[PDB]
């Protein structure tokens, strides 16, 4: 009779934190995601990188598909990056997802300059002999914010392939990003 | 209740003048997970963008034997009259009685599984329906989808 | 209510130009030992398979004379105009008002034996109707369908 | 009060019992049916072999008539073989019900090694020159399974005619088969 | 004995007539004996003759009345029964049914033994043996449940197969015996 | 209803069984039917193939059992079952039994026939009518009361004699089914 | 101990699963165990062969069933499951997934790498160590919330990637191991 | 309360008599055993007669191993007679259990005239080519009597062979003697 | 009272799980035993190899010290590997202790294919410069099938050497078994 109840929350918090990445039997290698919120549905996008060269900064814009941006009024609650190894790959990246202002200024080695910061987590994922990473994937929360669809063209996704030129098929990326459901039909369709 | 429309748009290639078309309900892989999900009626709707003057036959049923193809061999399934046709040849908006008919599978239950045996069949008259005369749409129903709780992982 | 929609698909043969056509209310034989249960309302309804071109003046009542035959002799029961007649010349789906009528028997209780003496008497008009270009459906409404308790012997 | 109650449940088992197979004055010379149960109707096939040789197995696979097939998810009580024979008969027969995997296996001389077995009840009926036959109707039953119209392409008739290639009429054969009602109308017919 | 022997005494009851369906009872003993008539309902015969059909040939007859019976054509008929009573020269074999033929929609040729077929009617054989004769020659088609009337008995057929001889007329009689509602009573004043 | 009415309901329980001992019943009417398996216990098959013994000639046989059946072999056995299903084409004679061969102790020539002799098991005859097939063709050996296993299995022998010909190996099948407990189930992760 | 002990003891049990996920007990010092299954359920194994494909090269595979369990598809499936278990020669890479490939509606032709992409289902990876073998070589992919059944087994797809080597034969076996509940048991007397 | 008490043992006779003899499922073609009395237990005697003539008579005494003539004055309760036929049999037996007094007469061809009297229930046991007879087992009983096992010395078997001269392997007899338990040791051997 | 005893429960499973394997101080390098079950008590074997080829199989069956083969009514609770590495090593070696159906099968090179289905946990062992592997101790256990110590006869252990042909001194195995107590004596021995 909340007392109990108090020490049920604490504890409720080592059971997640001391399982935060270890190789559970549900997902032994990759770590795995955390529940959508009760309300909210996921949508993702595969942005594919021009050639660029060896050791060469990308900027890319976030857009959407045109069915998502239809009703940009509704909130984003979290968004998400997955960094998929296919099994060629010995090269390294960094992914970093901050806040460009929207054509106040370009993508051109300014994008070195805005790793310095650190408003951002940084993802990194590089390639090692002893094994693969187990952890790949990137959680930038927004639900303190409160932005919506219409906002997520002012963010920018940032890439660094280090290590070499990244051919285009050796490391797919994901931007994964949950929100609210897009709003249910029932009409009479003509 | 609890539905949303599920639209496919569905356009069939060229015809000559007095020649048949099939083509078998292929829809998208979100929808052919949910298998087990009962389907309610369905209905098709003509859609002509102007250039347009042509008039069809459309109609669609489960294709039998367990989807043998579908050209010249549905002129014996055209030839019985058994479920209604439309017959598109108004080309104004309201001179046309209706753009929709009706297929109700609520006492059968035919699910998601079994649409992978229908096939739309087109008989064409007039013109032998040229490039972007027509655009067709079939709009089935069958229960709300259910999200996913899991983010990719 | 209690009622499971009867259907009955009488095609007629091929007629000449201005020619009439006659056949007789033949039902399956499972209606037929039923012959005791109350007959309501009934209709038609004429769907064309495309290659269709064509128009007709079908009209259906009891034929006297305990079912004299039907050739020729229905040109003077066609000459009355009493009951509605349905003229189909539209050919998109839409276009008509209608493809049925009523025949309604509540009071009277004609009952399935007496749609033993019921034909169905055709004119034709244009083109001579030649094969597969429409499909009569007639549909009846009488008691439900008692079914047996009893497997076969 | 609940005692006379269970002693006229034994009784009745004994009338059914003593009543098995006695030439009754309702039905004198082949045995009765059972009453449908309440619900489920019946739906029947007549069957047609073409003309094998003298002593040959038979097989053929359960198929049902087109309006039957819609309404896959009915379910069926049980399934009936009738063997009625027309006057001109010397030969005899044998009738089974086997479970035969779904296009597993063929049906060629492994149907003699089919009847060896005996999971499923055999119907013989062989002529008599001191009377026909009373006893030609197995009754087979399915409500433990809770099997439906859509399984019933599963299931396989064997049949083989033993002293005599079977001429086509001298012994029809059918397959009742009892399974829930037909979904009745009650719309307006367009 | 108050609603709970009377449940038993209704058990016992069947079994009495089920342990002697079929026995050589001293009442009766070579023929299985009838049952009795409904209160209310009486009887009525028809002897029916064939003509002289070949070898094994099929046979088919519609059910006419007598014409005294087919006046009150709205009474209800009850059950209808096959007698088939031998004569002593005898050494053939029949089978009797009493199928629901559609009236006047089909003929009655070679398709009646297509009609032995289907089994929607109980089928009564009857055969020679030097063993002694059959005992049980009578067939009783129920109809109480379909509430026909005398009207509807010129919808049946009865159907009739010699099989291993050309049937002579006076080897074998047939009845059909048929149970309806009492013809009704006069009591006017005649003239 | 209260321990008097009890006792009765199992007294005609009795007399609706043993009534209804072999009847050609509409649920079978040919073969005499199986009993419902004990709750618990499932069942096993085991067919046997005789070589081309003599005519007239005796035959012993051991009772063997598929492998994954004898590896638990402390699960107890509640009965067991000869069929003698006959395929068309036969006109022999067969006697099978189920007699208990002490292991090993003696051979099984010619001292078969007289283990028919003793009695100390039932006999199953089994023969070809022209008058029609014989309709009981399944004895029931039973083993409750001696608590024997699986492990016991070995130690019995079945015994079959065809008489009035050669068998050949296609004329009729035998049958030995063996009713004991369910084999152990899994439920651990495999690997 | 009053439904408030109840809940901490469930909060408890929790941690006893989780800190003790994948440790080197005693039980199983090497591979990791697996889990219970579920009262009811029982398990089904497939040993998959690939064909000798090349060197890093693709494999698709649709999960067919042995014929004993096809026939009752309609029984639930609770979860499948996913041993790689390596025989001693042993120096290559495997991949291993479990995803769901609709129907005969696509091929399995360069386009598995593009299905490793998305992440839709989790992904077994599995490498040699000179350091020592894996110990964590099991995948488990639920299913209890789709309520599929053993007819909805058909398609799904396994699809295998070799990467270092073309894959020998027997260097390392794959296998399926499928949760669904009990085939049904018999009873009746065989014929 | 002693007034159903009396009416089930009048059913229970009935179960007896009703199912008398018939071809039951737990011993299809020769009719089944009764259960020996608690107490009691049997013993068995095969007896082989000399190769006697063609329709000749036989008279054979009543002897009995030596091991059940030591206790000479337990109670016989009922004795039994079997005739077990080997398959190669066309014959006819006749089995009788008389009483003969003890060497007061020969046994020659006056067995004849002690098949007359019917002081004692006769076996008949014939072939048949329609099939095997049914039942092949007699009861005599002797409760009444209270006899013991020192008088079974004095009862004599009559057998008759009919149509042919009896080969000593076509038919078996036997001769079982159902009586008390032979006394059970549990001293200390010496 | 009944609500910290189930507390008490879940808290003494942590304490083994996350005791599982560690380097205690009690036992530093070899994972400890678990303690005897009341009653039983434990009976090792020590099995020896013939010398086999580089990369060989090897099959085995269980047999046991003959005064255990005595009382073979007695139950197995479970059994044990050991495998314990003397100090020259540089090997691998895979231990199982798969149910053999005994002598309905050899055991040549179907035993490869044993190790393929998984019906039994298999021990791995392998040398490694970094250091000796800490783990090396199998536990299968056997409460739940209720085997008894004659049906130890029918297991068999599967050993592979991999890497190289086994020196018999290279390393030792074990069985170690636990069944109840070998019964004691007390009586006065003559």
């Amino acid at each position: 009779d909340a007392n109990f109840r108090v020490l049920s929350q604490q504890l409720s918090r080592l059971n997640k934190t001391l399982a935060a990445g270890r190789p559970t039997i549900n997902h032994p290698t990759f770590v795995g995601s955390e529940r959508c919120r009760p309300g909210y549905t996921f949508t993702s996008i595969t942005l594919k990188p021009p050639k660029i060269d060896r050791g060469s900064y990308y900027g890319k814009r976030l857009l959407l598909p045109d069915s998502v941006t239809e009703y940009d009024k509704k909130l984003v609650s979290r968004l998400q990056i997955r960094v998929n190894p296919l099994p060629k790959f010995d090269s390294t990246v960094w992914v970093t997802v901050r806040k460009v202002p929207a054509s106040s200024d370009l993508s051109v080695a300014a994008i070195s300059a805005m790793f310095a910061d650190g408003a951002s987590p940084v993802l990194v994922y590089q390639y090692a002999a002893s094994g693969v990473q187990a952890n790949n994937k990137l959680l930038y929360d927004l639900s303190a914010m409160r932005a919506d669809i219409g906002d997520m063209r002012k963010y920018a996704v940032l890439v660094y392939s280090k290590d070499d030129a990244l051919e285009t098929d050796e490391l797919v990326l994901h931007v994964d990003i949950e929100h609210q459901r897009i709003p249910t039909s029932g009409v009479l369709p003509v």
